[PDB]
């Protein structure tokens, strides 16, 4: 069988696994899409015998899962109430019971390190307290601040950020922080005595980029801060002597481009290093993919022994897994061509259990040895399909761009050609722009080949994985060098692979890829079809209603519209439509905030005044992730919309 | 004992009288809100022994009221059944019987001479007939143009269809095809031909030339009877139904055109402009926030055939005009007043005029038209008019910078005492092609009451002035308009000792609203400005409007793929490092003919830069807010302004 | 602190035990009333460590938990999905998942012994198929004689099927035809055969044996075992197949025969009545408020096959024996309480029971079965009888008007010191065929918490006392019966000298509100009556009550066309100019067991001759209105009960 639209209805996503204390079993989560076309995710157990099976079933979502520092309780955060709240699961036997009630839900938590408490985060308007409990004429709203809306949730209430902690038996809730304008990651320390947190404590929040770690004495209730402004940080992980914080940070010297370096702060002396600062490799998951999206990745993992943090990296199209020593060395322990995109390592043995995604593997975990870098399968969540359906694989390969650089693709052929065929070729390029194509199971690209045609994907200068000169090179420079690193590899990929037919060309990508797309058709008629999405056409708009567009447009395209409106219009995609002479199919979602769907009309009403061939489909009730995590039936109509305009207009 | 806000819940509108056939008994509408803030509308009888009474009374909406040809029924449409419907009321006893059961309901309609039947329009999806009746994920694919529109949000492009309507029986036959636009339709006195105004281009959404088409009713033959020559509403055939009169223009000054009064001779295959030498804009562009909805009279034959009675809009008056065939034109109701309703009697001299004025309003009255003397028939205000104070408003002219002659008005609040002065509030209308004049404006009252010299005034591209004045803002915004209306805060100051000449604040809506944003970004004379419903970025506006495609290139004099540095030049966010007033900005959700994108590109870089702003967003409202809007939003947005005015000027 | 009606919300009911295979522990039920006063119920554990954890949380009602034979599943019922339907719990890790889907339900099931699949009974309409899954005018004909339930109203005829679920697929597939009706059901534990109780009879509303059916689960071919010899219930196989035995009785006395041990040996076709020489009900005939429709056990077999432990209902008892197949009964668990609930140790000499006393709630006990000394595992209701004042139920005898010695019970006011005098409150029995006793009462601790002295006997016609003892009432109802019942007024005075016996109350309910209608109507001693549910005219009661078409002749003795006036002799209604004792009725509106117009009827009669009386009818109630309907009506007729007696007796 080949793949199809509807087999990302099929599609199942393990991810987020957590050892018990004993290190013999583990809890990880599947999601997955059900009869009634809606998410679920559950919780499941890997056993020492090697079983794997499901411990929670209802229509709802199950997340994050963390045994109990006895081992004796799986907490877990549901929305089956009808919010997300934090509910225990025992280890031993019993259904769950819910232990937050708060109106406004939570969103994170951790275990106390007795066991004792859990402390979660919730958020409350200022007329809310920790005791509002959820509860499943007209009037303007009032703005007054620069950041008012998001793409996830939309208009903004400004509710303030609260950690709070939950006493596992009584439930009672009593508030550790004040109310924060903002609240990242957090962590308490292995004596119990310190909570760690991430924090916006700037005057002006909303224009200032710097977060700081607060760190709270909770038997005095002082706060000090760790940081004062020296960068932004996120994912920090507490040593096992509880000497030293770990944290995933940066200076924002390149603004969004700034590559992330593994910290590491020592409280009591003051100080802090940055052990990554001269190895030029960002730390974390750029990976595009349109599976696994919203997966839970580890932040860095303390080794036992206290001696250096396990970190994921992208490079050359991979996430892989390193070590690095607090002594100096950085080593891999996991490497090869795929996505690790879910890790929890072994309380006391060289071992780990790794969810790993390659692009003819939609995800399965692996216990892997960290001594010796190999791995054996645990799970085999897609056996069926798998079984069934013909994976095209993705063929690396590298160019040099029209200035010498070298650039990295991937090529894909369509299943069903035999030797001496030709396909026509589509080019996706990828969103950002600092993500990373690579090599990660990818159901868009899997659909396009069993449709009949090459996929072209490339990581052009601004993305990651390439190092911090490489993912900086697009500010300043949109539609410069990128789009000449992208036409280098249609020209690159038609030398290379014959089997791609050089007259039958489609380019298509969302958001910054959108904003290529448009360029692209604006500026060659290379292309026989075009698909754009989320995109971008015109920048003194987007600045303006874009819910990042008052620092994205400075930050990536060089100016505010008061600084430089030419230059903003110059690299507006809408400045060049009288040249567009190919096909453009515009897809856009009304309530993505992200690019506005002002971005859409703009450039579909220019085309049709100019008399050109376009369409404009408007997805209702969407946002910006609807390919990744949006209605199953929409995310079928998207595909199909692409593909059939490829098939009218390639074929 | 001065007007407030809240009292726009007590404003009744009596509007759009129809005689019986026999001239001695008339029909009219009252809209109002009641205690629930709806609008509701119900049916009048004005009798000749001088009573008013009302014919309808339950909560919903009746209007478009006409007698039949024989006065024995009053037809008109009502909301009451879920949709708007046509319904018939005897006009000597018993209540009103529903007559159309549409899903999609009636539009409009016509009588038929005869009074068998009755013509309405309706509109039916390609998968509808008009068999189909009213009853109580997929994306969104676009293929064209005029995809949405203020008044309806998205549209699903039905055609429309006028159908025949048995009276007694209810029984429906389809007249027309599935057309793409059906707008005015009259049927001829001998019952054999309909007319109708149709969108007969191939490029429907970018040809703005409009047929009249003839149907014969028997036959359903069709003759296009003007073959793309302009664009044409309010038909309306002679007594003898050998003439067709219309209203239109031949676009040649696009959106600024003059209205005039054509006439046809079908028969001769001949037209003439009767109106081509009198430098006057036909019909109503009076720019008030009551009586909006009111419908206008449209032309009216004399009689006798030899000229037609026709409503237009000159220096702040709408008035009745007679236009002779042979060419003179004479006022029949003129005064400083708004005419925004009209009958005329069947056989006699008279006329029943609706009637506003700054210090009234809105009223019927029995007019000779021999003499233009009125005898007032309603007081439908009563209680208000004899309890709160109204300011009038008093004209007068200035010169420009380049010498053109302007007229404006200046109200002063009416608790103002000799020796004292107010700060005051310059608000600029809309369109730009409209024209503030002699009506009531609840809004203003509302300015003049809280303390504020009110000033309003017509700048160059108003409407009111003749065909040069009202087309010299083309490809000139924020030019000498905006000279206009400065020279008139000017000479405003100079001439009105009650105003405070040290507190100025600006405000406008739309095109008042692209001014008021364009003054603050040019002056800092003003320490408080509001602007609403407004455009900031002339780029963005002509690909996200409901009318952007055309109405950018048409006014501002380009598109962006033409001229995008002059759509910039003359975009009020260019100059927003200038901008030093405090600007309060109201906008509406769902208003599409100036998206809400514009004000938030405004705010944002207002808040970028430090500047004192606010960001006021109204739900579910559209660009008509402030005339039909919802009640409880129309309050707020009338207190926001005074209290941004209130906080910056006092 | 003494008892509120409220405390009836606090209550909670230990219930249904059962062991895991490997006897270390075992699943039970807890029902209780929550906040919303709302009855919820809960799967729990308690394991030989001592720890007692509760294992199901949500807003509903689990019930009915049994181990799979491996011990790796916990089986349950729950109505969490809406329906009642066959949940599956892992036994050592994971939530529950649900395995039924059935329109209708599932009303019971039981394991296959290898763990792969479970029968359920679920009830069809004839258009319906097991396929039918929950998906959460007319006149109605009528043409049989059961066509209503007091338990769910109108029936609509559905027959009962059981079938096979798998475990894994949760794939179901029929095993039996549609049955009229499905009683009690086993599956043999080599999985072979399935014995179920079926209503076999040409005319099954009128025919009151049931067949043991057996069915080859193979070939689904079935046999008659019983072919009519009586009428049976709980089940059981013999842990080597051979022998089923089953809790029955021949119908000789009808609704009063005893019920006795059956156990047949199907290959040889041969059955033993083994307590047929023993004069003891077996089963469970206690009269209570609480734990009233917890899971009985049922007889358990010895795991060696020897013979049955058997509960048995004696003189306020409801103990535990053993009954060999070799021939002797021997006592087991003994004392004044009420097990209720029991569950036997898999391999060893071991049991829990759940018990209740006067004194007690209801907890589970571990009990030795070599001795029967018990040890206390739970205590649900601690709180409650840490803070509560219980009144305990002291017993005596006393001799009736014959001679016949009667049991019965006194309960003293706790608040009452030596000394002083209580009113005295009658409370008498329904059914009339069931048994007082030691078990906890919630009704009565309110009376004595109240200030009312409580006796409570148990008549000729009860339960307890052999087979010629409860069979004495039939044909005889209002004569010795009721001469029981006031001999034990005057014994109970005579012996416990804190009676008042100035001041004398009676209440019951059914039988008892029958037996309370006819006491007023043929004496004066009591100043104050509450008749419950009860019943007034035995002709009508025949017709309308759902039973009624063979109750009245089991019971009284005749039907109408038989002898109407021996039931009009004993009706109470025929007594009604005798009443002057003031008398409240509480009648439920959907109470079809004791039809409201029989409380209509007394009422009507005693207010068209003037006495004292008020009707008060409980909507949407029906007759077990008391034990396990709404809370709040609950709360409202305990109230109404104490008010009356307040407002006469003190
Ligand atoms: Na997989
Ligand atoms: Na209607
Ligand atoms: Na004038
Ligand atoms: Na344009
Ligand atoms: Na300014
Ligand atoms: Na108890
Ligand atoms: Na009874
Ligand atoms: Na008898
Ligand atoms: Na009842």
């Amino acid at each position: 069988l080949y793949f199809q639209g509807t087999d990302l209805l099929r599609l199942r996503s393990v991810r987020d696994p957590h050892y018990a204390p004993d290190g013999t079993r583990a809890v990880f989560v599947e999601k997955s899409i059900d009869e009634e076309k809606q998410y679920r995710s559950h919780l499941w157990i890997w056993a020492a015998d090697g079983s794997v099976r499901q411990w929670t079933f209802g229509r709802w979502r199950d997340m994050k899962p963390r045994f109990s520092p006895r081992g004796e309780i799986i907490a877990f955060l549901s929305d089956r109430s009808g919010r997300t709240q934090l509910w225990l699961l025992p280890a031993n036997g019993g259904e769950a019971r819910q232990l937050t009630f708060f109106k406004n839900g939570v969103r994170d938590y951790v275990w106390s390190p007795d066991g004792t408490f859990l402390i979660t985060l919730t958020t409350l308007g200022d007329d809310e307290t920790i005791e509002d409990r959820e509860e499943p004429d007209l009037k303007p709203r009032v703005v007054e601040r620069l950041y008012y809306k998001s793409d996830a949730s939309g208009f903004l209430d400004g509710k303030r950020a609260v950690l709070t902690r939950i006493d596992v038996l009584s439930g009672k809730s009593e508030a550790l922080t004040g109310r924060e304008e903002e609240i990242g990651s957090f962590a308490i320390s292995p004596n119990g005595r310190t909570l760690a947190f991430v924090a916006n404590r700037n005057e002006d929040p909303d224009t200032t980029f710097t977060r700081d770690i607060v760190l709270l004495d909770l038997e005095s209730k002082a706060e000090t801060n760790l940081t004062n402004g020296c960068g932004t940080f996120a994912s920090l992980a507490w040593s096992p002597d509880g000497t030293k914080l770990a944290a995933i940070g940066h200076d924002l010297a390149y603004l969004g481009a700034t590559l992330h370096r593994l910290y590491v702060f020592e409280p009591e002396r003051g100080t802090k290093r940055v052990l990554t600062a001269d190895w030029d490799v960002h730390l974390g998951d750029a990976m595009v993919g349109d599976t696994h999206a919203d997966a839970k990745g580890p932040g860095p993992i303390w080794a036992s022994d206290g001696s250096g943090l396990y970190v994921t990296a992208s490079e050359r199209g991979r996430v892989n897994l390193y070590f690095v020593s607090l002594a100096g060395p950085i080593v891999p322990v996991i490497e090869g061509n795929f996505h690790l995109y879910g890790l929890a390592i072994h309380p006391s043995e060289q071992q780990a259990i790794a969810a790993i995604s390659s692009p003819t593997s939609v995800g399965d975990l692996y216990a892997v040895s960290l001594a010796d870098g190999t791995k054996t399968r645990l799970t085999r969540a897609n056996e069926a399909l798998e079984n069934e359906v013909v994976f095209a694989d993705a063929e690396p390969f590298t160019y040099r761009s029209a200035d010498g650089l070298e650039i990295q693709g991937w090529i894909m052929k369509p299943p069903e050609l035999d030797e001496g065929e030709k396909a026509p070729l589509v080019v996706e390029i990828h969103g950002g722009p600092h993500a990373m194509y690579g090599f990660t199971f990818f159901h868009e690209l899997q659909l396009l080949a069993s449709s009949g045609y090459a996929v072209l994907f490339t990581n052009p200068r601004g993305s990651h994985g390439y190092g911090q000169s490489f993912v900086n090179a697009v500010r300043g420079d949109y539609g410069g060098m990128d789009y000449e690193d992208i036409m280098a590899g249609v020209d690159a990929a038609i030398s290379k692979f014959d089997f791609i037919d050089k007259e039958r060309l489609g380019v298509t990508g969302g958001s910054y890829g959108g904003f290529m797309t448009n360029w692209i058709v604006g500026h060659t008629d290379r292309f026989k079809a075009a698909v754009t999405q989320r995109s971008i056409s015109n920048w003194l708009s987007f600045s303006g209603v874009s819910d990042i567009g008052y620092f994205f447009t400075k930050w990536e395209v060089g100016c505010d519209v008061w600084e430089d409106a030419e230059r903003l219009w110059h690299h507006s995609p809408l400045k060049y439509v009288k040249h567009m002479r190919t096909p453009l199919l515009i897809l856009h979602s009304e309530r993505d905030y992200r690019c506005p769907i002002e971005q859409a009309e703009q450039l579909f009403v220019a085309l049709k005044q100019l008399g050109r061939e376009t369409k404009l489909v408007r997805f209702p009730d969407a946002n910006h992730d609807l390919s990744r995590t949006g209605n199953p039936a929409l995310r079928l109509e998207r595909l199909r919309h692409i593909v059939d305009w490829f098939d009218r207009y390639l074929k």
